[PDB]
C-alpha cells in the first residue's frame, strides 16, 4: 500500500541507517512540529536534518547539548554518514537502456534526489554552518576535527550547496582570524590612600572602596559573559577533562573562591577587634556599591564571606557594625531566601546592565543533572534522555540573555590585576585554608567561657573610609 509506498522509496537498512521506520523502541516525542523527548543517537541525527522541515530549535539545542551523550568526532562521521545517500536501482527497463547505449526516464530517482537527497544534504550543511558560527572551540581544541570538516566540506560537488560551502567557508576565514567604545562618559576614577602607579600599597582599605566594587564588576561582568552554554552541560566543568572543555567557568568559580575568601581573610588576620570592624565595615560598602551597579554576584560574595563560618560567630566585632549596615546585610541575605525568590524578582525588575548572580545556574543544573536518568527504557532499549538536555540548555538560555550588558565604567589595570592575581589561600590547600581561618576566628574571639584578649594594631594609615558617594 501507501504506507510500504512511502518507506519503500527511502533506502533500505542494509545500506543506510537513518532511514529506519520510527517506532516507540527507538523514538518518542513529547505530545505543529513535535518536540523530541527521547531516541537513539542515530534517530537524533535523522531528526536533526530532517527532511520535510527545518527545525532550528532542536539543532541549538543539539549542538550545546550533544557532548553530553556523543564526542565531537562522533557526531561529524554521523553527518557525513547522514550526508552520503545512496540512490536506488534503476527499474528492469530503465537497466537494459544502460546496457544498449541510451538515456533512462528515471522519474523514481529525480522525485528521490528532488525531495529526499536534496533536502537531507541541505540540512546537513546548515548543522555544519551552526556547528562552526556557535561552537568553534570544538574545532580548535581539536585540529584534526577541523581537517575533516574542511575536507568533507571541500569535497561537496554542487550547484544549489554552492552558496552553502561558500558559507561555511567564510566562517571559518573568520574564525581562523579571529584567534588573534562608551556611551555616556564614565565616571572618573576614585582613590584614597593608594595613589596611582603605588601597587605595592594596594589594599582592601588603601584603594577606595567605590573602585574596588567597579573594577571587580568590570572583571565580573567579563568573566560572566565569557562562559559558554557548553561548559555546563553534563556536569563537565567536574568531570576529568574540566579545564579544557570548561575553562570560562572554572575561572569564574576560582574568582569567586578566592574573592571569598580573601575577605574572609582581611577579616580574621585583622587581630585588633576596632582595626575588624574598620575591615568589615569597608567590604559592606563594597556591597552597597555592587548594588549600586546590579552587580549581583559580587553581592552574594560579600554574603558568602559575611556568612562564613569563621565570620558569622564574631559577635564582639557585629557588635560595633552600626544598625544602617547590618540592615544592608540582612536585606542583602534576604535575596537568598525562600530558594532566590527575592533576588529572582529584583534581577527581572531593574535595566542593565547587570552581572547575575552566577551561583544559582549552577545549582539549578547540578540538580536537573542528578535528578533525571542518562537514558530511558522502552522494550528492553536503552534511549537517549534528550528532554534532560534540554532543560539543561534551557537554563544556559537564561544565563545568555544577561551577556550583553557592558558597564560604563573605565578600567584601571593596576586595581584589575591586584584582583585577578588573588591567592588567598597561597600554597595551602582549601580545605586547609578555610580551617586556619576557623582557628583564627577562635584566637581573636574564644568561645564563651573564656576572656576577650585585646591585640596590636597591624595599621600604620587611617582607617576611615571616604565613603561610597563618588566625586562631583
Ligand atoms: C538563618 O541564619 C541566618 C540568618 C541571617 N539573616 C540575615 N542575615 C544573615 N546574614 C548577613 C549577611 C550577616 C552576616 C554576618 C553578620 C550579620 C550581622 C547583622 C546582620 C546580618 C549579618 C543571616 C545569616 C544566617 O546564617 C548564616
Amino acid at each position: 500500500g501507501a504506507m510500504a509506498e512511502e518507506q519503500m522509496r527511502l533506502p533500505s537498512a542494509d545500506v543506510y541507517r537513518f532511514a529506519e521506520p520510527d517506532s516507540e523502541e527507538n523514538i518518542i516525542f513529547e505530545e505543529g512540529i513535535p518536540i523530541i523527548k527521547a531516541g537513539t543517537v542515530i534517530k537524533l541525527i535523522e531528526r536533526l536534518t530532517y527532511h520535510m522541515y527545518a527545525d532550528p530549535n532542536f539543532v541549538r539545542t543539539f549542538l550545546t547539548t550533544y557532548r553530553s551523550f556523543c564526542k565531537p568526532q562522533e557526531l561529524l562521521s554521523l553527518i557525513i554518514e547522514r550526508f552520503e545517500i545512496p540512490e536506488p536501482e534503476p527499474t528492469e527497463a530503465d537497466r537494459i537502456a544502460i546496457e544498449n547505449g541510451d538515456q533512462p526516464l528515471s522519474a523514481e530517482l529525480k522525485r528521490f534526489r528532488k525531495e529526499y537527497i536534496q533536502p537531507v544534504q541541505l540540512r546537513v550543511l546548515n548543522v555544519c554552518r551552526h556547528w562552526v558560527e556557535h561552537h568553534f572551540y570544538d574545532f580548535e581544541r581539536d585540529a584534526y576535527l577541523l581537517q575533516r570538516m574542511e575536507e568533507f566540506i571541500g569535497t561537496v560537488r554542487g550547484k544549489a550547496m554552492k552558496k552553502w560551502v561558500e558559507s561555511i567557508t567564510k566562517i571559518i576565514q573568520r574564525k581562523k582570524i579571529a584567534r588573534d567604545t562608551f556611551q555616556s562618559s564614565p565616571p572618573t576614577v576614585e582613590w584614597h590612600i593608594s595613589r596611582p602607579g603605588h601597587i605595592e600599597t594596594f589594599d582592601l582599605l588603601t584603594l577606595h572602596p567605590i573602585e574596588i566594587a567597579r573594577q571587580l564588576t568590570l572583571l565580573e561582568s567579563d568573566l560572566y559573559r565569557a562562559v559558554q552554554p557548553s561548559e555546563l552541560v553534563g556536569s563537565v566543568w567536574t568531570k576529568e577533562d574540566k579545564e579544557i572543555n570548561s575553562p570560562n567557568l572554572l575561572k569564574m568559580i576560582r574568582h569567586t573562591t578566592n574573592l571569598t575568601l580573601w575577605f574572609e581573610k582581611c577579616i580574621v588576620e585583622t587581630e585588633n577587634l576596632e582595626e575588624r570592624v574598620a575591615v568589615v565595615s569597608r567590604i559592606i560598602e563594597i556591597l552597597q556599591v555592587f548594588q549600586e551597579l546590579n552587580n549581583f554576584n559580587g553581592v552574594l560574595e560579600v554574603v558568602s564571606a559575611m556568612n562564613s563560618s569563621p565570620v558569622y560567630r564574631l559577635d564582639h566585632t557585629f557588635e560595633q557594625i552600626p544598625s544602617r549596615q547590618k540592615k544592608i546585610l540582612e536585606e542583602a541575605h534576604e535575596l537568598s531566601e525562600d530558594h532566590y525568590k527575592k533576588y529572582l524578582a529584583k534581577l527581572r525588575s531593574i535595566n542593565p546592565p547587570c552581572v547575575p548572580f552566577f551561583g544559582i545556574y549552577l545549582t539549578n543544573i547540578l540538580k536537573t543533572e542528578e535528578g533525571n536518568p542518562e537514558v530511558l527504557k522502552r522494550h528492553g532499549k536503552e534511549l537517549i534522555n534528550f528532554s534532560k538536555r534540554r532543560k539543561v540548555a534551557e537554563i544556559t538560555g537564561e544565563i545568555q540573555q544577561y551577556q550583553n550588558q557592558p558597564y560604563c565604567l573605565r578600567v584601571e589595570s593596576d586595581i584589575k590585576r591586584f584582583f585577578e592575581n588573588l591567592n588567598p589561600m597561597g600554597n595551602s590547600m582549601e580545605k586547609e585554608f578555610t580551617d586556619y581561618l576557623f582557628n583564627k576566628s577562635l584566637e581573636i574571639e574564644p568561645r564563651n567561657p573564656k576572656p576577650l584578649p585585646r591585640f596590636p594594631k597591624k595599621y600604620s594609615y587611617p582607617l576611615k573610609s571616604p565613603g561610597v558617594r563618588p566625586s562631583n
